């Protein structure tokens, strides 16, 4: 026997800007919109659930496993399961690998999984049991300790976006091309509603009138050349790396209900593709950008598949340099990568990216008749992780 | 064939009390000495290692994904993976079932799964990003939180195993007679020595010297019944939960070594056990505690056993109310269960507990002779888990 | 001979909203440009200061001593002395007559006396020395807590007014009309440049550009009855007292420069008035705001002065209930009272508010011949403090 | 008429270890015991008291004007008034020489004066009503920041006195036989009771009952030599400044009851002394300890005495360095000077510091049959202040 594990159907929250939108919206509050709308998506009901997945790499003060909040709020019953997990900024999608496996071991029927993260939402926090007799300690920010700090070498991930860049000699002007195409790629979807299928409405919740986000707020609209090179290094102060050639820090989340391919024919589901292989693979955290490199040439090996057979590719966009080095080395077409633009643009809202990216793929390959497609994204502290998808 | 994966080896440290040997110990340092420790007494060097999986339910401010932090310190690879999840309580035990799980479909040869936990180092923490106009705030204890208040009603965990007693009829005599039986049952065997083989020590890097951790601290020698009923209830003021009947708040890690049951006799390795099934499943929030029964019921089916069948069980003490409830339900005998303690007087480090009750199993299953044997753990939010062994 | 004592000078700067025009800058900022303007007017040079003294209720964190910060900055010699006071509301006129004592004493020539307030630039404080073993912990506000909080009964100050209100049986209506009318008048008085003689500019220095504040900004335009009436009490739920008929929490600085009457006639200053007298009493903490009635009585009886004697006065209007209770009490006209409007209309940046309404004393005095003047206010905790001035 | 202002009666709390017997006692209970002491011991009631004013660098968080929190618990009626005031560590004399000025320009007939300070419940804080958009922050000890660092060079007092070591070529030798000095002669007084009479108890309550507090805790019994020679320097990593040759972090309180010397007689009272004269000045803050110099000169200039004819001097000890500049400079026989020991020993609760040496120097004065004495202290920011007092 061979499993079979499908994408039943899928949705993701618009990605919303630092303290924007969802500035005081907790991540599980969007987890629970998303699982709602995959089970309404696929129609089946929220009993029916078995289990529920969901990255976050930012889980502090948001109370017990935010992943059982978000299931139980979306009308999942409590006789289910739920947790929260963490490869960084590749959590998303590793998820829903987790959530392939629990039904390739005959442990469950349907899950839900995908990623969920406010960066808005999280807290400054100290160490404060001992007691402080006396001097200044630091309130540290979990979003920089927790998300974007290299434990090993103490610096930002843009940091070993410098050391990216200057391993493959990646000039300013040809990062900073590479974020004005992004952005010019994603404003061109977002007009032509490229992102509506996917995207499923939130609704802010107000004392002064509720408010409906169902648009990327992150996408910089007329996005110039001149933009992007007047502005200054970030990171290293003689560098390359600035704000506009690297994402942001973001809000959102982003699921897939799965099942076996036999069950969705019971029910009459059409979905968004097979699960064939995926693959996690460790890199050298100080250039943690080249994950995508090795994970996307294992997947594909375990798929039986050569790089030429792919029609369509998302590899996430966390700084122009190391997505511009990942695409020079697996040497795929450009033209089909990041067809609706990418991270610099929509944004990189971390535990939720890998499903982010996820919904992207899948809605396009549903909406050009793409066959094959790739995800895959590059992680902190050195990781790889990506999913091989073939269209029903 | 069928994936048959057993535990090569399995190590954990000392549970520490809170604020005391591990204090101000980061949990990572805790689980990289576990990773080693797998590693030796299997005979399987670092470098074979794929994956580490390590359960973990306050990781905040402790830096980008402390699984990784503990991997690489322990010496494995940048090449392998690592990664932290939560399922709360049973998440130490529910990562040692998602390794298997890697193993089971092909994905990884080796893993090295469990969990770990400092509640010393977690922090307090607040939302300061869009500040604080006027009046006064809080600073959230995320241990608290994050940790052990239940995030739909509002309350301690030590309110659900209140729900558990009333339900269940259980008096304030019949869980101060559980809990001496259990500190009774774990001062025996410590000073017997049984616990040695499955700790490994942990060496505290002081400035004024180095201390060497080999004992689990939060056992109380010579417990009388006296300091259990001269107790006053701490989560409701008329009650029967107390300090002394309720578990603590601990520091520790654990982990075990998977690997095929081929692979292990190529290598000349004699496993603990073989993971014969596993199996999670939800329960009323209110009422936690009762998550071990169907847990251990669905576990038990898909082994093909019967309760009567075992031969030794690992219950989880996270309570004397949810304890004792499990145990009246299922019927087993308790003359077998917690046979050398449990975490009344071990202690309770969330993320650990589930990694380190197998370790405890694991290590009396080979000394006593018992064949079969089954851990069992109530999780927070209203879930259980638990995984069946059989011995070679 | 008798010492007499005259203010040759005085300024202030506008008066900023809270966390507005001036939410960033230390109050010892504002009190070096004040400094600096009474300097200039009188046409003293920094090098003959003796001393300088400014009432400042909220300094924690700005540093050792922001009065000696204030009057380095303004270039105000090492060799001079500089200290801070606080008698809450009436800080900034208590340190005038402090400052007239010096000189009275034969201690010093020379004085700037006033206060300064940044409320926005309160912290937030805890005391965690001792440490915080578990649980949350409050960060409490220092403006409310030491500024505006009773320290006997734990209410508000206006709670206070309430008590007030209630003594005196005054309406909602008459409150609501004497707050709209403190609009109306400090409106009109700013649209006709009544405020210019008194307010020195202070420039915020910007990253990207500075900004010249010249305006009281808490000033409402156009302020009309049916936008009090429509308010919630704030205090007391079925109460009077309101968000719109108390004053606002600022920030801003005021000075007088002081010297003997002999040192003015040889400098060939023409100056802004005499001290005359001056007095503090205490009230019961409970209705603080009744300090201006014991107070200015004893003030014109140290004067020899009639309550009819007075062409002009300014009462501070910490809240209409209050500066009502004290006009009716006082019977004096009330066509002469706070003519150019009051502190509910221009703020109340607690430290600084004497010296404050003294600065639109003086320059309305000079402006309209009047030849007797008091400065009242009333002050948390059960006091008032009153100064009696006559033109030269 | 020159008035002529005498101290009626004195005292003080015994002064506290840092976070020692006074941990958690607020400053105004501390002020109100030596309210209610001065008063006994001069047979005033509190009804008869005008004001009260009390120096204190460090009250946040303590509520609203702690001067008047004094008062009141003291049962000074509401009609009187109270205020505190900050000129560092002068803050405990200037406020005497302030409460002399009440009474000499005719305004109060008895003031209550002195200063208070509990260093250890002084809180930590920080700005967060902009809040904190991304990145650490710290949380600032209010302590160090307000009290102890000098607000224009950004470093601590430890490093003025190494200023003043290098400055007057002082050896780590002779500051240490110094500080040993201090000690000694402190532990000798403690001993032979000669504190006793400055000193009112203090009873710090208690749950588990109350503890009375007669005895200067932080003066160190049998210091020696070797003792302070194996201190690493505090502040300078090649200096001479260290923990033991400095004075502390303490807590205290210390008061005096003025009146004219006509209402003395009328009273029957035997007054400690009359106030013939005092004066502050200012120095380069980064010689602060300097301070004493030119201010104990220009008191002894306005009271028309030679150095040669004090009988008793207490010159603060805020560093061995400084105090040792200071009897250089000014010449006195060392002998006549802080006979009982100094601050070295006893310790520097800041803003009661002044009050505290005015009341060894009184009661000494009395002891010994002394006509003529001077108190001085150095002040941060770079001021001195001093009085002079005679006997009757």
């Amino acid at each position: 026997s061979t499993p079979s594990i499908v994408i039943a159907s899928a949705a993701r929250t618009a990605v919303g800007s630092f303290n924007g939108a969802f500035a005081n919206t907790p991540a599980h509050e969007l987890g629970a919109t998303v699982i709602s709308a995959v089970l309404e998506r696929a129609g089946v009901a929220a009993g029916e659930v078995n289990e529920v997945i969901l990255g976050q790499v930012l889980p502090a003060g948001e109370g017990q496993n935010p992943a059982r909040q978000a299931a139980m709020k979306a009308g999942v019953p409590q006789e289910a399961t739920a947790w929260g997990m963490n490869q960084l900024c590749g959590s998303g999608l590793r998820a829903v690998a987790l959530g392939m496996q629990q039904i390739a071991t005959g442990d469950a029927s349907i899950i839900v999984a995908g990623g969920m993260e406010s960066m808005s939402m999280a807290p400054h926090c100290a160490h404060l049991r001992g007691g402080v007799k006396m001097g200044d300690f630091k309130m540290i920010d979990t979003m920089i300790k927790d998300g974007l700090t290299d434990a090993f070498y103490g610096y930002h991930m843009g940091t070993t976006a410098e050391n990216v860049a200057k391993q493959w000699q990646l000039s300013r002007d040809e990062q900073d091309a590479f974020a004005v195409a992004s952005q010019n790629k994603a404003e061109a979807a977002q007009k032509d509603g490229r992102f509506k299928d996917e995207i499923v409405p939130f609704i802010v919740k107000g004392r002064k009138g509720d408010i409906t986000v169902d648009a990327d707020e992150y996408i910089r609209h007329g996005a110039t050349l001149d933009s992007m090179a007047k502005l200054r290094p970030a990171f290293d102060k003689e560098g390359t790396v600035t704000a506009g050639n690297a994402s942001g820090l973001n809000d959102g989340a982003a699921a897939a209900l799965l099942m076996s391919e036999a069950e969705a024919s019971r029910r009459g589901i059409q979905p968004l593709g097979r699960i064939v292989s995926w693959a996690t693979v460790g890199v050298d955290p100080k250039v943690m950008g080249t994950g995508p490199i090795p994970a996307s040439r294992k997947a594909l090996e375990r798929a039986g598949w050569k790089i030429g057979d792919l029609d369509l590719v998302e590899a996430n966009e966390a700084f122009a340099a190391q997505a511009c080095a990942v695409n020079k080395d697996l040497g795929w077409d450009p033209s089909i990568v990041n067809v609706n633009g990418g991270a610099i643009a929509i944004g990189h809202p971390i535990g939720a990216s890998g499903a982010r990216i996820l919904n992207t793929l899948l809605f396009e390959m549903k909406r050009r008749g793409a066959r094959k497609g790739l995800a895959t994204l590059c992680i902190g502290g050195g990781m790889g992780v990506a999913m091989c998808i073939e269209s029903l």
